[PDB]
C-alpha cells in the first residue's frame, strides 16, 4: 500500500545540525511511519503547518535558526505547552499530538486523568528507535542529509516490520477482586472489581498502535494505578505511601482516603463513567448499617 501523499512510507528522521558531528553524538535517529499517520490525519497541513510539505529540519535543525524562527529540532518533536497561534495554523509537535490523543479519546482519558508518564529512557526509545541495521556512516550521512532515499526507505520499513509489541499482563494475571479495607469504618469494604475493570480498560484500546507502542512493559498498565514504584505482578499497598492522616513530612502527598477517591473518581471522571458519580458513595462501598 502506498500513500496517497506521496511521502516515503516511513522516514527514518535524523539530527540535522549545523555543528559537525563525526562522532554520531546524538540519539538513535526517529522512525515515522507516515503511512499510518496519514491514513488518521486527514489534514496534511496538520504536521506540515507551514503548508507545503518539507522535511522539518529544513526549517528546524538542532542549533536553531531564522528559517525556523530558531524553534530547534528538539523544540519542533517535542514540544508540551505550544501557544494557539492568534492567526493562522498553531504548529503541533510529535509528543504534543501524542498527548492530545491520550487526554481527547475516552478510551485513554480515565487513565491518563491519572497517569504522570515517567518520560524516562523507555519512553525516548519508542520515537528513537531506528533498527540497529543502520550504520555509523550511515548515521553520518542522514546527518548530513547525504543518506539516499532509497537507504533511508530501506532503514525505515526494516524499523516498522521488524517491530513486536510488548506482550502486556493480561487482567487474569491480577486479582479477580480486592477488597479494599485498609480504612473500613463507616461503610463496608469496596469490594473492587479488579479485573473486569482492567479487562474492560485493555478492551476499548485492544489493537491501538499509539497505545501499543508507548506502553511497551509486560506491567505499563497495572502502574496506570499502583504507581511509582517498580513494575511488578506484586505491587505495594496504596496504604504503605499513603498515610491515614496527612503526613506534615513528605508532603502534600494525599493521605489514603484522597488516594483512593482521587484515583478511582479521577479515572470515572477522565473517561466520562455514567456509574457511579463521585456521589454514589453506597456503589464503592455499602454505608455500614
Ligand atoms: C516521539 C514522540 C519522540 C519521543 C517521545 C522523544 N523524541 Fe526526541 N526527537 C524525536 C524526533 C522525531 C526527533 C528528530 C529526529 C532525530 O532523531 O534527530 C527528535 C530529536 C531529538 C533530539 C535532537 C537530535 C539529537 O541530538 O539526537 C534529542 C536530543 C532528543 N530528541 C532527545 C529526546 C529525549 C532525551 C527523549 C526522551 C526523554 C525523547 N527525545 C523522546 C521524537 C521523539
Ligand atoms: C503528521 C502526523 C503528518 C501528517 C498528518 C502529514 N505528514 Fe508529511 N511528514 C511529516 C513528517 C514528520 C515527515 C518527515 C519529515 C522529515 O524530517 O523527514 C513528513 C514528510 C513528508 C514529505 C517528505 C518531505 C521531504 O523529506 O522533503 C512529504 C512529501 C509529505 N510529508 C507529504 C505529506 C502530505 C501531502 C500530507 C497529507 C496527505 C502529509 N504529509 C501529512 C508528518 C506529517
Ligand atoms: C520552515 C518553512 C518550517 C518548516 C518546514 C517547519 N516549521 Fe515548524 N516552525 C516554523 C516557524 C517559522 C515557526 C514559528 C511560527 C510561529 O507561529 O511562531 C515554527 C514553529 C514550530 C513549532 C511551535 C513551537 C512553539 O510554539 O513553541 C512547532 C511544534 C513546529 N514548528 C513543528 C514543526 C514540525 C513538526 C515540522 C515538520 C512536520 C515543522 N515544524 C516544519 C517554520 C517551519
Ligand atoms: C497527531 C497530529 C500526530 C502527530 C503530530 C504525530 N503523531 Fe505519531 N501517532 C499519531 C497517531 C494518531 C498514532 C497512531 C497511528 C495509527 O496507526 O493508529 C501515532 C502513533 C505513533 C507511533 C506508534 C506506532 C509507530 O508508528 O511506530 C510512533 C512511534 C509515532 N507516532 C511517532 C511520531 C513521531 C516521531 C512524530 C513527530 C515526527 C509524531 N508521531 C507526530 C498521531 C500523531
Ligand atoms: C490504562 C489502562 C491506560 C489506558 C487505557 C491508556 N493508557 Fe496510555 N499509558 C498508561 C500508563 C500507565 C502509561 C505509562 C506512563 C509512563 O510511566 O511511561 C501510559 C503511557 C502512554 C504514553 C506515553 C507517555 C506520554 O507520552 O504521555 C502514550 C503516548 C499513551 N499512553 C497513549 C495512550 C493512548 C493513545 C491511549 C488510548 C488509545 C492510552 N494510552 C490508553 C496507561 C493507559
Ligand atoms: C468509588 C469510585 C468511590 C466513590 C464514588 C466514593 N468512595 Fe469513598 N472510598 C472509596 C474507596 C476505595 C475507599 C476505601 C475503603 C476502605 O475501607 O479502605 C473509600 C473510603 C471512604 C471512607 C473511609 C472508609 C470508611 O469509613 O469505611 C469514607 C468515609 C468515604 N469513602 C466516604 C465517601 C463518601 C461520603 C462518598 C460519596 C460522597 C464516597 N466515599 C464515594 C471509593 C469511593
Ligand atoms: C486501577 C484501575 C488498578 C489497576 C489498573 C491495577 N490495579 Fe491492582 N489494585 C488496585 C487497587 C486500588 C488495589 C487495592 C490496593 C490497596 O492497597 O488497597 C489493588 C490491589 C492489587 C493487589 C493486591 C491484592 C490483594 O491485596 O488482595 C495486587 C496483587 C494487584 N493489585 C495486582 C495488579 C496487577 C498485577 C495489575 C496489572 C495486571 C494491576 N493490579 C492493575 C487498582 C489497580
Ligand atoms: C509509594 C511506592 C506509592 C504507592 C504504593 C502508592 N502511591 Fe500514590 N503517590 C505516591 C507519591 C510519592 C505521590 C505524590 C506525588 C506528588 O506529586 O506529590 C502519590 C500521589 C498519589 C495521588 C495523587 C495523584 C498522583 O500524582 O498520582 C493519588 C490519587 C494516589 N497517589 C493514589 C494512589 C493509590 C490509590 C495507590 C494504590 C493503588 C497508591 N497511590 C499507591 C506514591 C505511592
Ligand atoms: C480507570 C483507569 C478506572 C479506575 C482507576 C477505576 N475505575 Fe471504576 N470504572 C471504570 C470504568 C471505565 C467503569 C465503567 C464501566 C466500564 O467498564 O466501562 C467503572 C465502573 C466502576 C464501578 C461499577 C462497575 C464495577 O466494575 O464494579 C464501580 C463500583 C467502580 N468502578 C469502582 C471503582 C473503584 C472503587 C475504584 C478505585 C479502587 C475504581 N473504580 C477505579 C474505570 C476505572
Amino acid at each position: 500500500e502506498p500513500t496517497d501523499s506521496g511521502a516515503p512510507s516511513a522516514i527514518v528522521m535524523f539530527p540535522v545540525s549545523a555543528k559537525p558531528n563525526p562522532k554520531g553524538a546524538a540519539m538513535k535517529p526517529a522512525v515515522f511511519n507516515h503511512l499510518a499517520h496519514e491514513k488518521k490525519i486527514a489534514n496534511c497541513e496538520t504536521c506540515h503547518h507551514t503548508g507545503d510539505p518539507v522535511a522539518c529540519s529544513t526549517c528546524h535543525t538542532t542549533e536553531g535558526k531564522a528559517e525556523g524562527n530558531f524553534v530547534t529540532l528538539d523544540r519542533a518533536m517535542h514540544a508540551t505547552n505550544i501557544a494557539k497561534r492568534a492567526k493562522g495554523n498553531t504548529p503541533v509537535s510529535c509528543v504534543s499530538c501524542h498527548e492530545q490523543q491520550t487526554k481527547e479519546r475516552r478510551e485513554c482519558a480515565g487513565c491518563h486523568a491519572i497517569v504522570t508518564p515517567k518520560r524516562d529512557q523507555a519512553w525516548c526509545a519508542t520515537c528513537h528507535n531506528v533498527t540497529s541495521s543502520m550504520t555509523p556512516e550511515q548515521m553520518q550521512q542522514g546527518i548530513k542529509g547525504k543518506l539516499p532515499p532509497d537507504q533511508n526507505e530501506a532503514l525505515a520499513a526494516e524499523t516498522v516490520l521488524n517491530h513486536k509489541p510488548v506482550q502486556p499482563l493480561t487482567a487474569m494475571q491480577g486479582p479477580y477482586k480486592v477488597s479494599i479495607d485498609a480504612l473500613a469504618d463507616k461503610y463496608e469494604p469496596s469490594n473492587f472489581t479488579h479485573r473486569r475493570h482492567m479487562a474492560s480498560l485493555m478492551e476499548r484500546i485492544k489493537g491501538d498502535k499509539l497505545a501499543e507502542a508507548f506502553h511497551n512493559k509486560p506491567e505499563t498498565l497495572c502502574a496506570t494505578c499502583h504507581h511509582r514504584s517498580p513494575l511488578s505482578a506484586t505491587p505495594p499497598k496504596c496504604g504503605s505511601c499513603h498515610t491515614k492522616e496527612i503526613d506534615p513530612a513528605n508532603p502534600n502527598r494525599p493521605n489514603l482516603k484522597a488516594a483512593y477517591h482521587l484515583q478511582c473518581m479521577g479515572c470515572h471522571q477522565g473517561m466520562n463513567v455514567g456509574r457511579p458519580k463521585n456521589t454514589d458513595c453506597t456503589t464503592c462501598h455499602k454505608a455500614r448499617p
